[PDB]
């Protein structure tokens, strides 16, 4: 279906002016921020969704990032497909590869301890990680065929939770600055 639901988190550091616009639509300027994730997307996730969309401006300066961005509960577990991002050096606990919409992506990973949730302030879940061998294309329509990455993920024994929250085509930083404007459906 179209979207529905619109993220705006941030952990209070800086400048984040996001910009919920028409339909899928939204916008972020962002500026010495500290950590933050915005998007429009869906209020109930489906493995099965392809994600659908055109980043018209994506020029993130510093740790930014243009991702697909999930929660699960039962359990508790959150999840990224990132397409592009600025400058970041991605590390930690690797899995392997899977290949979706004309990229590869490396699978990761991770835990995050005592920090924001959908649950809470301070929670600790375990993160689901695709990230783009190399930086997509922006500016033209994309596809996100979520099903290849969760099947691949599940191949490696990285299973999701059976009660899907958000799910949200993301501009996501840390103490950086950039603009976006992505339209999402
Ligand atoms: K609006």
């Amino acid at each position: 279906m179209s979207t529905d639901y619109w993220l705006n988190f941030t952990d209070g550091g800086g400048i984040v002016n996001a910009v919920n616009g028409s339909g899928g639509n939204y916008s972020v300027n962002w500026s010495n921020t500290g950590s933050f994730v915005v998007g429009k997307g869906w209020t109930t996730g489906s493995p099965f969704r392809t994600i659908n969309y055109n980043a018209g401006v994506w020029a993130p300066n510093g740790w930014g990032a243009l991702a697909l961005v999930g929660w699960t509960r039962s359990p508790l577990i959150a999840y990224y497909v990132v397409d592009s991002w600025g400058t970041a050096r991605w590390t930690g606990t690797y899995k392997g590869t899977v290949k979706s919409d004309g990229g590869t992506y490396d699978i990761y990973t991770t835990t995050r301890y005592n920090a924001p949730s959908i649950d809470g302030d301070r929670t600790t879940f375990t993160q689901y990680w695709s990230v783009r061998q190399s930086k997509r294309p922006t500016g033209s329509n994309a596809t996100i065929t979520f099903s290849n990455h969760v099947n691949a993920w599940k191949s490696h024994g990285m299973n999701l939770g059976s009660n899907w929250a958000y799910q949200v085509m993301a501009t996501a930083g840390y103490q950086s600055s950039g603009s976006s404007n992505v339209t999402v459906w």
